[PDB]
């Protein structure tokens, strides 16, 4: 199994800002400091993906906590995603292997209440709900003035 | 159908750098300039996701083009993703609605060759292969020194 492994350790700061410490772990080790927020050399694509997923989960936890009667302090979310690849003639093909999200709430509330918040956050999180089902991506290729299926 | 809609227009620059012009379109309009690369106020989580997806696709196109005998110039990739939400008691639940990726190669090669490159890029793209299947995300909640399922 040739693997690509990313992790993200997210920490809640400010009102809605999440500071996302992303690392490639395999095939080699690199770190990227990213962030998300709500209100109003570049990293590799999988770093943006894992930061997005971690930030999405964190955002829903933070948005829903008071509504669901949970006090959360110094929220930390740790996410690990594993993919694998295989040779396919002159190129490679890929797929997902595992997704893990560990959540630290520092909450004074019942565990049942904390679980309700995590469940609500899972269903509120656009990206989690996307990842939980198969999706069809329509691809098209420009030819002249038109786009054909590709 | 209450929708959340993001777009990304990606442009290839440099050797592997992709400049990703992301917009929220619904529920309101915001723009974010992002980028990915390979070698060696913060945006919302869905902006990082769509930038990641667009950058992943572009990276595979660029990595595979010469290997598959395709000349690509001034690569541009346009991606549109639509989700929807619905009320669920005191909170909301979400899901994916549509994914569209339009590719502009400016290539002097046969259309069949360009399609082979796009197909190879689809299978090489970690994120496309992730999105094409259902995934299980294991969630855990810290309790004391241990993590329980959540």
């Amino acid at each position: 199994r040739a693997e690509v492994v990313f992790t993200c350790n997210g920490k809640a700061v400010g009102k809605m800002r999440n500071e996302l410490d992303v690392a490639m772990v395999k095939p080699f080790e690199e770190r990227f400091a990213l962030a998300t927020d709500e209100g109003a050399s570049a990293p590799p694509p999988l770093a943006l993906f894992i930061a997005g997923l971690t930030g999405c989960v964190m955002t829903q936890i933070r948005a829903f906590a008071k509504r669901l009667k949970v006090t959360v302090t110094d929220l930390d979310v740790e996410c690990r995603v594993v993919w694998d690849w295989a040779k396919a003639g002159p190129v490679y093909e890929t797929g997902p292997k595992s997704f893990e999200i560990d959540i630290i709430l520092h909450s004074p509330d019942p565990i049942e209440a904390q679980q309700a918040l995590i469940e609500a956050a899972k269903k509120g999180c656009f990206l989690e709900q996307t990842l939980g089902q198969a999706n069809t991506i329509r691809h098209r290729l420009k030819v002249g003035d038109t786009f054909i299926d590709a």
